[PDB]
């Protein structure tokens, strides 16, 4: 498949921000989650069939401890805690990505803060289905 990717500027977003701050984001902007617990970034995602997908995040940590993130999908946890490991500056970014199953149709696709220093500034959602 072909990847589609699902802009941070067009991010549906709680307890966090569109910045512009850090060099090396692509698209307009990344989503910078305020430093605390509990913010989110979700997307709409169109799946064309159901099955499994791969959902690839493009992210920075410019701190030395994990940032982890809770994945729902459709409302279901399908990833209580997915790692974002320091990626040595705020300004070197890195990809994480994990498998889920997708509906035909709509895909409601969340990432929350579960740490008390929030969740990486995240560029994008890369998601393996066209
Ligand atoms: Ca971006």
């Amino acid at each position: 498949a072909s990847p589609v990717i699902y802009q941070a500027e067009d991010a549906i977003i709680y307890n966090a921000i569109l910045e512009t701050v850090n060099a090396g984001y692509t698209g307009s902007c990344y989503v910078n989650y305020h430093n605390e617990v509990g913010g989110y970034i979700e997307w709409n995602v169109n799946a064309p069939s159901s099955g499994s997908y791969a959902l690839i995040f493009r992210y920075a940590n410019g701190t030395t401890a994990n940032r982890p993130m809770r994945i729902t999908v459709n409302g279901n946890i399908v990833k209580p805690s997915m790692d974002f490991v320091s990626t040595g500056a705020w300004t070197t970014w890195n990809e994480a990505g994990i498998v889920a199953n997708l509906n035909q149709g709509n895909n409601v696709i969340r990432a929350t803060a579960i740490a008390s220093d929030g969740g990486p500034n995240v560029d994008y959602l890369k998601v393996f289905s066209a």
